[PDB]
């Protein structure tokens, strides 16, 4: 089926976990993550409760499974196990979750760090007063970042809008302490960009004459190669901000009932694939990218698909980052331990059906 036309098998469609699967196949793909993920020493661990061990099963049986791969254990094991958990919850603090328990469990092995070292960049968010001589630098890791959209063409303009400069004057003066109020500059500044760039585009904003968040359909456009150099402080002339897209997570609809799906390269090579749940299909660059630009503000139609996230790679880090997963990165002790997952739950699954 999907596995023979793309050679990716797909994530079943199990209740309403919204964005998960979009997210997963986006992590599965991140190879060098993966690698990472199957050296967890999880030998212990119970199968509902680790959020590592329950993801080293969905990885695995992505890489070999023939067919659609479910998630059940997974949502299980961190706790999100209706709707309302996905609506609580923006996209990056699904990702964050996932990976802050996996780099917790990699701590004290032979892979501790792969987590920062993939994802982690480096900002400083400043206050400097004009008038007096003070300032206030805040040096911030993370791990993603949030783009605005609204009135924003594209992401060249949403990082113009990221860096600029606000003035604190007037009415919003800044407290300034034993200086008092004080006119002042405010702003964040990129030091590093990290090798895996994960950013949300803020479309679901808060809207105070319905008071609720309203989804903006509104265009924007987003490049298979992203310069971001301008954007740091310092540059680096032997490794420079170029960013290469690697997926583009859509939604289409108006709600959290709407459609969810995923395109990626995954070789980094240009060459896409929408992942619909359990399938997964070749598809054109411009479905992967200009027809998830949104927009298109024509009246007979509402049009609600467009993306929502998108995954960069820096060029430099692509080969190492998109390195090649093989059977040898695969304990055998991990192998034999998910085999005996299978085996348990198919015992299970008789059980189950016994008592009815
Ligand atoms: C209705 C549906 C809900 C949803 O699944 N998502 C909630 C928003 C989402 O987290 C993207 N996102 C992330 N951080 C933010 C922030 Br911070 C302000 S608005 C904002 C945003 O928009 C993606 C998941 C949706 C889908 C796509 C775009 C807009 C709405």
């Amino acid at each position: 089926m999907s596995k023979k036309h793309t050679g990716y098998v797909g994530l079943k469609n199990q209740g309403a976990t919204c964005y998960m699967n979009s997210l997963l196949q986006t992590l599965f793909f991140t190879n060098q993550l993966r690698k990472a993920v199957y050296m967890m020493p999880t030998e212990g661990d119970d199968s509902s409760k680790s959020v590592p061990l329950a993801l080293q099963r969905v990885f695995y049986e992505l890489q070999h499974s023939d067919k659609p791969v479910g998630t059940k254990k997974l949502t299980k094991s961190f706790g999100w196990e209706t709707l309302d958990s996905f609506m609580q919850h923006d996209v990056q603090e699904l990702c964050r979750v996932l990976l802050d328990n996996v780099e917790n469990k990699m701590k004290g092995t032979c892979v501790e760090g792969t987590i920062p070292k993939l994802f982690r960049g480096k900002m400083v968010s400043y206050i400097q007063c004009k008038e007096v001589d003070y300032r206030s630098d805040r040096r911030e890791d993370y791990y993603d970042i949030q783009l605005s959209i609204k009135g924003k063409k594209n992401i060249f303009e949403s990082f113009v809008d990221y860096v600029a400069v606000e003035q604190l004057d007037g009415d919003n003066k800044y407290d300034a302490g034993e200086h008092g109020l004080q006119e002042a500059e405010k702003g964040v500044k990129f030091l590093t960009l990290p090798p895996v760039l994960h950013l949300q585009l803020m479309r679901f904003m808060y809207d105070p004459q319905t008071d609720q968040n309203i989804k903006i359909n509104d265009r924007f456009e987003f490049p298979e190669q992203l310069p971001l150099d301008e954007f740091l402080q310092k540059t680096d002339p032997k490794d420079p901000a170029n960013y290469i897209l690697h997926a583009v997570l859509v939604h289409s609809g108006d709600n959290h009932g709407g459609h969810y799906v995923v395109y990626l390269n995954p070789k980094g090579d240009g060459k896409w694939c929408k992942f619909d749940d359990d399938v997964v299909s070749r598809c054109t660059k411009e479905e992967a990218i200009e027809h998830n630009y949104g927009g298109h503000d024509d009246l007979s139609v509402r049009h609600c698909t467009n993306a929502y996230m998108l995954v960069y790679i820096r060029e430099s880090k692509l080969s190492e980052v998109l390195q090649a997963v093989t059977d040898h990165d695969i304990p055998q002790q991990l192998v034999e331990r998910l085999q005996e997952e299978k085996r348990i739950e198919a015992q299970k699954r008789k059980e189950r059906q016994e008592h009815h």
